């Protein structure tokens, strides 16, 4: 809508304060003028029909319970967005900064989030497995993340190319939480799985078995579950990703760290300028190793530590 650009504030779904830009107009609304051509955080109603309608509030304060989500729906979409823009140069998920649209309080009891193509969506989690989705950054930033892939690469989402589009989701989601500085980890969606038990999460980046995902390619799935295990085997290109950064000794095969910021600028090349909606994990790793070539040159240590993370996962 049309109205004044100002800041609330509120409380998000761990109880932590923080400041969200809104939209003056009678009411005081989720939208955000200060990101690209907005961000715009909708109430859903415990309905399935999309986007609902968008979040108005009588006070520009948002401290009640049914707001928690639409508050870290709000904000994580905008750190997301600060991340792509000032990290990247990349102005919203389609280069040329396409609004941002978000729909909180969907279905009831939904222990799930995700990118319909046009707009992200998150549940509230069914309070045991887990509780409303846009409260982990990683989260929310892995679903923005399906939008710029699909705007880039166009990674279709099923066996080994959907796996590899998983994965790039999970990874950036994983940079975007170090960036913003929130207890950051390779684990994914640890703030909002399971409540009632600490210290676990959804994924693991740094030991995907932990979870019984695969981390070497001779485990991968060949079934038709999971769109051809997009989810389980997303797990070998996330312990690749980690080992380029990080490093270490993995079935035998040492590699070198080279850190998180270059991790990011090697997959975030391939991703926009080498990998295709058919890549399979092969194609990936020529991608990474071409894109380390063109940022550091091809006998630098870049390119060595890309070459040994996937001959530790075992990708040829
Ligand atoms: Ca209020
Ligand atoms: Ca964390
Ligand atoms: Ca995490
Ligand atoms: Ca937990
Ligand atoms: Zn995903």
């Amino acid at each position: 809508i049309t109205g004044t650009s100002t800041v609330g504030v509120g409380r998000g779904v761990l109880g932590d304060q923080k400041n969200i830009n809104t939209t003056y107009s009678t009411y005081y609304y989720l939208q955000d003028n200060t990101r690209g051509n907005g961000i715009f955080t909708y109430d859903a109603k415990y309905r399935t029909t999309l986007p609902g309608s968008l979040w108005a509030d009588a006070d520009n304060q948002f401290f009640a319970s049914y707001d928690a989500p639409a508050v870290d729906a709000h904000y994580y979409a905008g750190v997301t967005y600060d991340y792509y823009k000032n990290v990247h140069n990349r102005l919203s998920y389609d280069g040329n900064n396409a609004a941002i649209r978000s729909s909180v309080h969907y279905s009831q009891g939904y222990n799930n989030a995700f990118w319909n193509g046009s707009q992200m969506v998150y549940g509230d989690g069914d309070g045991q497995t887990f509780i409303p989705l846009s409260g982990g950054i990683d989260v929310v930033a892995h679903e923005l993340t399906h939008a710029v892939t699909d705007y880039t690469a166009g990674l279709i989402y099923q066996n080994e190319s959907g796996a590899i589009n998983e994965a790039i989701s999970d990874i950036f989601g994983t940079l975007v939480e170090f960036y913003a500085n929130k207890n950051p980890d390779w684990e994914i969606g640890e703030d909002v799985y399971t409540p009632g038990i600490s210290g676990d999460s959804l994924r693991s980046m740094s030991d995907p078995a932990k979870y019984g995902d695969p981390d070497h390619y001779s485990k991968r799935y060949t079934g038709t579950q999971d769109n051809g295990g997009v989810h389980i085997n997303s797990g070998i290109i996330n312990k690749a990703a980690y080992l380029i950064s990080q490093g270490g000794t993995h079935y035998g095969v040492s590699v070198v760290g080279i850190g998180r910021d270059k991790l990011g600028k090697i997959f975030y090349r391939a991703l926009t300028q080498y990998l295709t909606p058919t890549s399979n994990f092969s194609q990936l790793r020529a991608a990474a190793v071409q894109s380390a070539t063109d940022l550091y040159g091809s006998t630098s240590q870049e390119v060595a530590s890309v070459k040994q993370a996937f001959d530790a996962v075992g990708v040829k």
